[PDB]
């Protein structure tokens, strides 16, 4: 059978004061922390008793740092328990011995129990006594001030009753070690009040003042605007840094024209430094299409004024125009990964604001892997990591897949969300969506829709404008339009 | 084929006593528990035969804890089974050793079988033989005292017949843990007159005064009135609390606003505390969000006025206006499971009265698993139980799938319970359906209507009156409005 | 809403009376006239095996003689199958079962499917055995 | 400040973090052949603002003026 319980009188029992931890005797005699001899060494006895008073088990202890464990010692042990049956407010220490103290302090005045196999068995010893601890309108865990101890202090309160478990927070490694010369008032202020907590993810609202503070100061509400088309702006308020906007449509070079548009307005009208990994066309071909865009004249699409403008030095000039400024960066080609790499080096060496993807569809290195549909996806949300993360505005741009349903996209055909490409991963982690659609053959072939097909920051959403395209000038000037 | 049915004689079998667990030599003969002897080692067979007489399989075991199966173990067996065929009480025991004990203390004069593959296979093995065990007036479930043993009494008597079944109840881990030196008198007071306990969930009316009382006194007729468009409440009678309310319509921010709204005046008006699971925006925002409505200023949307306040102190004034009474509690983020978990801890330590939670589309975190159409009625679930098991009122923001059929959401187009998202589960668990449309493309693109959709405990549904955006403070103002 | 219904007011949509006769003592005794003859018993939840085994318990071990068994559109609990077209009726034999087997009245309430033709419920339109939800089983058991 | 010095340098910042890595660039072999009798201000010149980056296949549009010229 099982350990006898160590009887006193049996044992040379005595009810003494533990003079090397400030606990007196009238205190271990509450409590039940007796000072036994058996066969010649003298050991430190402590009594669990159940709530019914009667022993269940003994905790022995020599000097030296050992033990011995009398009687049954049950996954719901709690020394002390047998004292309170009820109380506004009840300590639970972690050892024995922090029992005895915070028994102590205050000419002791509330419950105290200490953990049953305490350290590592917080959370079954504690789930094993919610009936218990509801008992009591308060419950103060006052654990280790360490490593294990905070966790123990999180696995404990998991298993805990409701809005009840306030943190104690002392400032040694226990409370003992406090009242061993140093702070009895520290675990005093503790014992009443105490804070409260462990909600991993909830979080009053109260709480949150100075988040919020630094918040509105830190983060900018009309962030880079749109360029041609107001509406753009009044839908969405802008491209706020760590956003993600995302252009998507129809056939659109209309829509490769909306964003270098942007990109061109938002480099040299604004300060910002925008940088672009354009992954269809070549580096030189960007930037010729920007030059051209930016007076106004179709330059590549134009052997003469080729020919025109290198000999006139009109080249050379419209160049320092428009790119000397340092303010225009772009990823020049020939895998996802290292995509996302190069991409962040804009965002974090050269420090641009803006970084534009030309054309999400293309994924591109690493080739053993199925759906696109799938891993479009896990790229999404690389970006949007990059995004927040480190505040760049990131638009992506985006193409549409082929309706099956009557209408094509140069019949104008609208687009929705579910109308959307990926699987969700873009539907999702893109917080504004626009989208510009044209019925190429039409009454306005030129005429272009923009629908705001989603914007978080604020869900104004819907057709947002029109605008229409200038063949000649090679610009989506903004248009007069509506039922 | 399969394991050949090992013959006694064939194997060097003895009918030994099993002098390890305190069966006779006698008992081991009668239930069929001999031990063999092949190759060398000696085993322990267990001889499972139909209500016919004949060995259709054997389970066998070796010293250090092994097994071999022989014959067919078909998904009914029951060692033992071919002992009894009626009788006035029938023990169940987990395994083979266990009904050589019980099978013991009654000098075999008795039933008892053992289940087929016990342990976890007790739902099964059960149900296979509904009939064979109606042949007795009661079946005793003397199962394992632990975790799983519990379990398995509970699905056991879940399959098995009407008001029969009574759970036996140990000292220890099983019945033969007790008769190995403990309690073989404990064992007894079971098999005869044992606990009958199966309702775990059916409740006579009688035993429900109190809790039918203090419910009366709690919860409201009139819980909660909506705010912004008496209409709502004449037909809904409120939001009472255990409820679930569902706020669904078009592409509507309006939504988002309109729930933000009701938060508002719940937590502030009335005395509720509102918790919110904003999952689109960050906990920062949504308390902008709230500030701003409460002081009827477009405060995000504003870079000036931001600064402002920061400065003039109206910040900190405003915020402690607002939120300074503990009332507004907000879930953080960055699964369902997850999720679930902590909107409960809102509600259980924290002890809000309404949980708003906004947006249900976005069901996240638990990835192998199909149709969005599925998953989002497991949910639901969860949710209307959250509500209805624990009270709290239950607010929760619903998407619209978009139609195909001509006209849009901007477009005004009416929503009916069909147009309803989902495959059925909030079309029924939610309570009151309360949908706001918005033809943002025409007379009063600021003008939304509302329909209450359905309302259990009214019923009273329909067109229910109308609101006003006002651009300019953010809110839903009620309006003036009929044929 | 058995207490108010069995006393001809509507009492749980008045807060009202609600407090009324939680203080002038007619609650107690309303509910004692009622309730206090162990006539009436109530599942209360938060599977379709999983219930049907309460049910057979309330039929077995109380000995209701009737089950009111209020809205079967309600399946609940063992999800990773298709259509409730096809559960419904699954449920709706083990009910039968139940009912058949054991001799106690089974009322289960069900709700309707809606038209896409014209007039709707609130409109009056009557209801035929087609115009039946389930996918067979209720139309016959 | 050799072959494979400079190789060290490419593998490193390839697995560093983001747009922080700077390349130093001294006179001599290493940081202590310049500090033993060279030029300690050199060093300096480096601790405070050195050459910063790895980009192979980031390109600042200004660095493209001739490749586009000879592309028209």
């Amino acid at each position: 059978m099982t350990y006898n319980v160590w009887n006193f009188g049996e044992s040379n029992g005595r009810y003494s004061a533990l003079t090397a931890r400030g606990i007196s005797k009238e205190t271990c005699q509450k409590a039940g922390y007796w000072i036994a001899k058996v066969d010649g060494v003298m050991y430190q006895v402590a009594d669990y008793r159940d709530q019914n008073g009667n022993i269940v088990s003994q905790k022995v202890r020599d000097k030296d740092k050992n033990f011995k464990t009398t009687g049954s010692h049950k996954s719901d042990a709690l020394f002390g328990k047998h004292l309170w049956n009820g109380g506004k407010k009840i300590v639970v220490t972690e050892g024995e011995i922090d029992m005895l103290t915070v028994m102590e302090l205050q000419d002791c005045k509330y419950p105290v129990v200490s953990l049953g196999h305490g350290a590592s068995a917080a959370k079954k010893t504690c789930a094993a006594n919610y009936e218990y601890f509801d008992q009591f309108e308060q419950i103060i865990l006052m654990f280790d001030m360490d490593e294990a101890g905070r966790k123990a202090v999180e696995e404990a309160a998991q298993v805990l009753p409701a809005g009840k478990v306030r943190v104690a927070v002392l400032p040694c490694k226990d409370a003992n070690e406090c009242h061993l010369n140093g702070h009895d008032r520290e675990i005093m202020e503790q014992v009443w009040n105490a804070g409260p907590w462990i909600p991993d993810g909830v979080v009053s609202a109260l709480s949150l003042r100075e988040r919020i503070r630094e918040h509105l100061s830190s983060e900018e509400s009309v962030g880079l605007l749109f360029s041609g088309c107001t509406g753009i702006n009044d839908k969405t308020l802008g491209a706020r840094g760590g956003e993600v906007i995302m252009v998507t449509s129809g056939s659109g070079m209309v829509m490769s024209t909306f964003v270098r548009q942007q990109a061109l307005q938002w480099g040299t009208a604004m300060g910002k430094k925008v940088g672009l990994a354009m992954l269809e066309e070549s580096v030189e071909e960007t930037a010729e299409d920007l030059i051209g865009l930016h007076n106004r004249v179709r330059l590549r699409q134009s052997d003469s004024l080729k020919r025109e403008i290198i000999e006139n030095g009109k080249f050379d000039q419209w160049f320092d125009e428009l790119f000397g400024n340092d303010t225009f960066h772009l990823y020049d080609s020939f895998e996802t990964d290292r995509l996302l790499a190069k991409l962040a080096y804009m965002r974090s060496g050269l420090g641009c604001d803006v970084i534009i993807l030309d054309h999400i569809s293309i994924v591109v290195s690493a080739s053993g892997e199925s759906d696109e549909r799938k891993m479009i996806d896990n790229l999404m949300t690389k970006l949007k990591g990059f995004a927040k993360s480190t505040g760049v505005v990131l638009v992506v741009i985006c193409h549409l897949k082929n309706p099956d349903k009557g209408k094509a996209h140069e019949e104008g055909r609208p687009v929705s969300i579910t109308d959307l490409r990926g699987s969700g991963a873009l539907r999702q982690l893109s917080d504004t969506i626009i989208a510009l659609e044209r019925n190429q053959q039409g009454d306005m072939p030129n005429l272009v829709l923009v629908r705001i097909l989603k914007c978080r920051f604020t869900g104004d959403t819907g057709i947002a404008g029109y605008m229409e395209y200038n063949k000649e000038t090679g610009w989506l000037e903004p248009s007069s339009y509506s039922g």
